[PDB]
């Protein structure tokens, strides 16, 4: 079909769907939650990661349709896991709050409905927000992010002077360190300085910190020594299909 129709169909049929990457407490290895990550199970091209299809969605103005679909799928999966394990702690699932959603009237009601129909505890679903999303309109971000916390969503600042100022106002609970910095910190002093800076801020200002792109034990151990709370990456597990994530969860030690 035409591009917009093809993408609306792939989203609506769930061809574009979440895989789930474990987020672990670095000091113990215990599972804290998962990140919901979009994949296109493309019928002709095979599985495609976001970097190979998101530009199409952006061009067609479909970020809200993709984001909604991802948030619904992520929340439903968490709900299923909660029902299966009624004594389990507050296992989280993070998902990107897609660009433009902060501006969309009706985001808050959607989030609230999603939390409540899935019976999710406060903070079980965490929404990831970037600096560039905030920068579109910081005033609207301050209103809407506060209201999302009142609805029961958690909030992470992904890819964490502008950001220091935004942090003072906005009710984030989690900071994420970009994989580039983690992967280059061993060999690049400036990347190590940035990693250390984010970790130290979280410790000083009581925000949790997630390192992305943790590839191996050397990297994990370096982050453990700094006191970074959490990690995700190939050193622990890739993004997993729902079926694989279920197995991972059932075999896991859960944080807390
Ligand atoms: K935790
Ligand atoms: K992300």
């Amino acid at each position: 079909l035409a591009l917009e129709a093809d993408l609306r169909g792939a989203i609506g049929r769930g061809e574009i769907t979440p895989y789930f990457q474990p987020i672990v407490r670095l000091s113990t290895g215990a599972l804290s939650g998962f990140e919901a990550l979009a994949r296109w199970i493309h019928p002709r091209r095979g599985m495609l990661p976001p970097d190979e299809f998101l530009p199409l969605i952006e061009e067609m103005g479909l970020m809200s349709e993709l984001g909604a679909h991802m948030m619904h799928a992520a929340a439903q999966q968490l709900s299923t896991w909660r029902a299966a394990h009624p004594a389990m702690g507050n296992l989280t699932v993070s998902v990107n709050l897609s660009t433009g959603e902060i501006d969309r009237p009706g985001l808050v009601a959607d989030v609230a409905e999603t939390l409540r129909v899935n019976r999710l505890p406060r903070g079980a679903l965490k929404l990831e927000v970037t600096e560039s999303d905030i920068m579109r309109d910081p005033e609207r971000a301050a209103v809407i992010l506060k209201t999302l916390r009142d609805a029961g969503a958690g909030l992470a600042l992904d890819d964490f002077f502008s950001s220091l100022s935004y942090l003072t106002r906005l009710p984030f609970d989690t900071l994420k360190i970009d994989r580039y910095f983690v992967r280059t910190m061993g060999n690049n002093a400036g990347s190590a300085k940035i990693v250390r800076s984010v970790v130290k801020l979280g410790q000083d200002l009581d925000l949790e910190v997630v390192a992305e792109g943790v590839e191996n034990a050397e990297m994990a151990h370096a982050l453990q020594s700094l006191g970074c709370d959490y990690g995700q990456g190939f050193g622990y597990a890739p993004a997993l299909s729902p079926q694989e994530a279920e197995v991972y969860l059932n075999e896991a030690y859960v944080d807390g």
